[PDB]
């Protein structure tokens, strides 16, 4: 059952996004099913999937707080933050592009949770 890994990728992985502007956030949040209700904040990791998986090994991760792992490498990310407002569509988002390491939870060698708290700021 790698369904939590597949859901992680749906909520938090976009290999090569192109523009990482407000329109990108509004479109991908709809595409990935995150607008019923409107998720308040959601981050997408970009780049190679093998790098994200490697976070669950000593190859690209350290243990972090109680039960998480933090990556040794930096990743291109885009944080989508709801503007307002309403919990139901239409959902308007502000994009913030960044480049830093990420905090995940691992199960059976695979990422299954992204810790959003480092992208609140
Ligand atoms: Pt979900
Ligand atoms: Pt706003
Ligand atoms: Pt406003």
């Amino acid at each position: 059952d790698n369904s939590r890994y597949t859901h992680f990728l749906t909520q938090h992985y976009d290999a090569k996004p192109q523009g990482r502007d407000d329109r990108y956030c509004e479109s991908i949040m709809r595409r990935r099913g995150l607008t019923s209700p409107c998720k308040d904040i959601n981050t997408f990791i970009h780049g190679n999937k093998r790098s994200i998986k490697a976070i669950c090994e000593n190859k690209n991760g350290n243990p972090h707080r109680e039960n998480l792992r933090i990556s040794k490498s930096s990743f291109q990310v885009t944080t989508c933050k709801l503007h307002g407002g309403s919990p139901w569509p239409p959902c308007q988002y502000r994009a913030t592009a960044g480049f830093r390491n990420v905090v995940v939870a691992c199960e059976n060698g695979l990422p299954v949770h992204l810790d959003q708290s480092i992208f609140r700021r």
